[PDB]
């Protein structure tokens, strides 16, 4: 987990107008929702932000619950894992499950080029 | 209302154990949940694989971030998501967590298009 990165995060109380100015200020497509604790609890594209703003909806109902996570423990030998799901984003999280990192689908297929 | 009943581990379980359970209600996945049937975790096929490799726990390889409804929902405030998405089984839970049904996303096509049609 040196392959790892530092994600672009966003508290779940602000608004999905605070979650725009971010995204373009950084300029990237996603953003990952957490707690006040650092624990993850979503993931937003700006697509997602879209659909939400159209319909008047709060960040914590628009924002995608479901993530597939690896653990900071883990050894780099969860390639497979990013690899054979083909997500874009993959999250790191310690035990009590607070964002740690972030691992990208387009570096770790880097690194496995470069090393070929 | 529409949704089924879901297969299950307790959290104490190990990996071999979900292995043993998959194959006798050949299920894609299943749920993990407590004493007391809150939801903890999801595990599907590969999942388990890597959690042999690297002999990990079942509670270190299941995942916790999932999308879930109430029981309590009406299910058009959640279809466009369902079918929009990839998610293939959300669970149903009560107001307390706790794990009671299951709707799997293809389930929400057959309904929406024998309904129609």
């Amino acid at each position: 987990e040196g392959v790892m990165i530092k994600p672009i995060t966003i508290q779940a109380e602000a608004t999905l107008n605070d979650a725009v100015h971010i995204m373009r200020q950084k300029r990237v497509d996603t953003i990952f929702v957490v707690d006040s604790n650092n624990h993850l609890l979503g993931f937003l594209d700006i697509e997602d932000i879209n659909q939400g703003i159209r319909g008047h909806k709060s960040l914590r109902d628009t924002m995608q619950q479901h993530i597939y996570t690896v653990q900071i423990d883990s050894k780099l030998q969860s390639v497979r894992t990013i690899l054979k799901r083909n997500v874009r984003n993959v999250p790191v999280v310690d035990d009590q499950q607070r964002l740690v990192g972030l691992i990208t689908r387009a570096n770790v297929v880097d690194i496995v080029y470069d090393t070929i």
